[PDB]
Formats: structure tokens, C-alpha cells, sequence
């Protein structure tokens, strides 16, 4: 899956601010390695505070925050 999934699979409260349990979670829940946690808290939560939102994961990887939420909006009427 893209990126955009997986930012809206994580999230999966829609705050668009993916916390550490979500994350750790994500990661758990589809066996990954651990290590990953790290990884995502290195790339998009550079200055450490705590969370990561979802501007800083699109500027990261050069997305804009409207690709996440029609997606969102798509994968609610899908799912539906
Ligand atoms: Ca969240």
C-alpha cells in the first residue's frame, strides 16, 4: 500500500496526528520490526515533539494534506 494508506490505516482516530501507541500499534499489529518506530519518529517527527501530524509526514515526502483526506473520505464511503 502508498503512503496515503498507510498514514489513514496508522491514524486511525482521523485526528490527522498519528500518536506513538498508534504507531506502535500499526507496527505490532502487522509484525513488523520494531525498529520501525524509530524510523517514522526520525523522518517525521524530526524535532521530537511528540506526535506525528500529518504536516510534517506530506512535507516529508513531498504529499499534500488533500491527498490523505480524499482518501479518508474515500476509504469511509467505501467501507460503507
Ligand atoms: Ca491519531
Amino acid at each position: 500500500d502508498s503512503f496515503i494508506n498507510i498514514f489513514v490505516s496508522i491514524d486511525k482516530d482521523g485526528t490527522n496526528v498519528i500518536s506513538y501507541p498508534e504507531l506502535e500499534q500499526y507496527v505490532a499489529e502487522n509484525n513488523l520490526d520494531p525498529s520501525m518506530v524509530e524510523k517514522w519518529k526520525q523522518l517525521f517527527d524530526p524535532d521530537n515533539t511528540g506526535s506525528i501530524t500529518l504536516e510534517t509526514f506530506c512535507s516529508k515526502l513531498g504529499l499534500k494534506p488533500a491527498e490523505i483526506i480524499d482518501f479518508r473520505e474515500q476509504k469511509g464511503l467505501h467501507a460503507a
